[PDB]
């Protein structure tokens, strides 16, 4: 078949750049991979191609210049490559962490919108700079192609001023853009509107609550199909548990620990955001996985974490219960505690039965998946509770298409190609066959779609 | 009668001396006052002795000696007094702010507690240093009776470490004592009693929730009688809007205001606890009236700050009734706001419907009174909403009382009288009696008392 409409997305950090290659006119992702130790000795390629075995490569990359052009080499490899030359290539979606209000949906870089993104970088201090790093990158190794950008704080960008402000004085808000963005805006997007499929309904008649709970963890409280309210704050801190962040805490208590070890502003802002979270109580693990081992060996640091973790979510879904104004249609669970943590996910559950959140254990122990989207309420909850597995990279991949085309739109004007019943993510569905084949009652929580022919 | 058992109860802040003198024998609040601008060139005293005229002087006062000093002459005046002798008082009860997790209950100052609040000073730093002056000052004054320490943190002491601890390293628990704290304790203690009594249970069997909402103001989550879960922190910053705190934001968002403003730590904080909530959102206005009257007027700020504080509200009773696990049996308004601002109460419970929070907006209307408890709720609401005004210093009274006698214990262990179903506040049941005769109908929403006879 045509294979020249290739779309590559790329998210960079200050010393890795992760990619996907998706083929759009054939639906499939070619590859994935990532480069890692970029600016740092030991800079290393992991190269996924379809059907393949890991490819791995040292090759240093003292900018993250020379991690596009390694990425693209490996690409266009004649054996472990996935296409034929970097002009199959017609588009690149990059990772863009925060767009303060001065953007509701993606757009095509030009240099405009790059000074545009510079006014806004000390909002996002921790994660823009390497975001540019690596538009400024790519658009030198692919320069005949549009650079999107797709921003994590847009999806956000409908809710309303009562829930955005900070009760703080109004100049800060009006000279510093002070106010509360949120982030995981792309897993939030597929996430909703695969519930709005799912539901069988469209998208602005939806009342739902959706838990990206991965290594930062945040919720968003989705009313008439639009972001109401959500969890993190101006910067990706505030809110839920999560592997290495604090979430919320008094903002006093940062100063108090300052006086009596005297750390500095920075140095705090480390601590809250690096060794705090799971790590903080746990001293130790990170991962979901480890604190639940821990907890079953009897380690009283990860039970408490666990714990913690769990009665803060149970504290979100009560909150944005309220916020919505009536029962949600539906929570959803998604990212990897939110797709395998089904000990999370029924501790959680089970103290929200009150307000109509009614879990079936068996179907919640069958959800350990990341290849199928699943129903894991009783068949009577007033409450539907879904695992969705996220898409980050298909919506950064629509997007990019989208703007390439002419087409792209804010959400509330723009239908996603997953938002049809017949969607179908061929991976997953490939994976599934495999994860049937071990455990076949899976297939009994499967969802059934509405429409779906 | 017998006039010789009175208390003393008094509340320092950094140039003030609220007072207050209770006669425990014959039920009765004989005199209440304050000494302003303690420390500071013109101080003043302003006393109100029950059934006279206030009465105002200017007198001297450097120190918090000399401003006790100055309450207990005018307390034993001929002429505007209201004891004989300073011989008359029989214990003083004085608020502290914070007791650290090393106080669960009140205690009569010794030397070694007063060095043991030394330890805790740093996690009280903007209360308790006046509340202890104001104690030493004290028992110079009046040295032969006991000084109690009534502890606006101790009532949170049985909240469990899923509750209190907060996602930061342990060792910031283990060495420095942080943790959730909450305050308004002594609200708290009065109006979960108060609630247990009027829904004809025993506190060990109520399950409710309490909206402290005065000028600071937080919400506490009361479990089978004790409190579990309350929304200030490590210190009174976080949770609620207030008249000029913040409440919950982003713990990264001071930071980040830092580097845009230049300010320090102590600066900081002084911007979060002073110049934010309410004030900092409407540019002048710290009374809630005054908001209310700004947004009848289409002040637009005024309107913004009145439904941010509506929504964080929406909010808490959400997380708070996920936190029970259950059905409230009720919900309790207290404190200026929750008395008298039927505007917030309407629109709080009016998007909480869903959870079975059910406002009769004419029974809201009516309850506009500090002189009588009320139910505003629909006949049916599933769960009840009590407006219970509250009484801090009743508290702080009967402690020393109880702490001179001998018998007082921790709560869950110890019986105010004010559980009784015959209780009854005789300044208050005096004022009622004028409110009936200008708002006749305020009667019928008067809670009927289980037992009262």
């Amino acid at each position: 078949y045509f294979q020249g409409m290739v779309i590559l997305t790329l998210n960079c950090g200050s010393s890795s750049v992760k990619y996907q290659v998706y083929d759009w006119d054939n639906h499939s992702v070619l590859a994935s991979g990532v480069v890692e130790r970029v600016t740092q000795p030991g800079s290393v390629i992991t190269h996924e191609a379809k059907g393949k075995d890991k490819y791995v490569l040292e090759s240093p990359c003292p900018s993250h210049t020379h991690a596009v052009e390694l990425i693209i080499k490996t690409l266009t490899d004649p054996s472990v490559g996935v296409i034929t030359d970097m002009n199959v290539i017609k588009a690149v979606g990059h990772r863009v962490t925060h767009g303060g209000d001065k953007f509701i949906k993606s757009v095509i870089v030009t240099p405009e919108i790059l000074n545009t993104f510079r006014e806004v970088q000390d909002l996002g201090p921790l994660h823009n700079p390497a975001n540019i790093m690596g538009i400024e990158a790519a658009q030198k190794v692919l320069p005949n192609v549009p650079h999107c950008a797709i921003i994590d704080t847009a999806w956000h960008q409908t809710m309303p001023e009562t829930s955005f402000m900070y009760a703080i004085p109004h100049e800060w808000y009006e000279k510093y853009s002070a106010r509360r963005y949120g982030f995981h805006g792309t897993s939030f997007l597929y996430t909703a509107k695969r519930a709005a499929v799912i539901l069988g309904k469209k998208p602005e008649d939806t009342n739902i609550i959706i838990a990206h709970i991965g290594n930062g963890a945040s919720m968003c409280c989705v009313k008439q199909g639009k972001c109401f309210d959500t969890s993190m704050g101006l910067t990706p801190l505030e809110g839920l548990v999560m592997g290495t962040r604090s979430g919320d805490c008094d903002p006093a208590l940062p100063f108090y620990i300052m006086r009596k070890t005297g750390m500095t502003p920075a140095e705090m802002d480390t601590a809250l955001n690096k060794k705090s979270g799971l790590l903080g109580v746990t001293g130790q693990y990170v991962d979901r996985r480890d604190v639940s081992k821990a907890m079953g060996e009897g380690d009283k640091r990860a039970r408490l974490a666990f714990n913690m973790e769990v009665y803060r979510l149970q504290k979100y879904f009560g909150a944005y219960i309220a916020a919505l104004g009536q029962k949600p249609d539906a929570i959803v669970f998604t990212a990897g505690v939110g797709e395998f943590g089904f000990d999370t996910r029924l501790a959680v559950c089970e103290g929200l039965t009150h307000l109509g959140i009614k879990i079936d254990p068996k179907k919640n122990a069958l959800a350990r998946t990341r290849n199928a989207e699943t129903c894991i309420s009783a068949d009577d909850s007033p409450v539907k509770i879904f695992v969705i597995p996220t898409d980050e990279e298909l919506v950064m991949t629509e997007d990019a298409y989208a703007l390439m085309k002419g087409t792209y739109d804010v959400h509330t004007k723009f239908t996603y190609s997953f938002q049809s019943p017949n969607y179908v993510n061929k991976a997953r569905a490939e994976g599934l066959k495999k994860d049937l084949e071990k455990k076949p009652e899976l297939a009994s929580i499967v969802v059934k779609i509405p429409g779906a022919r």
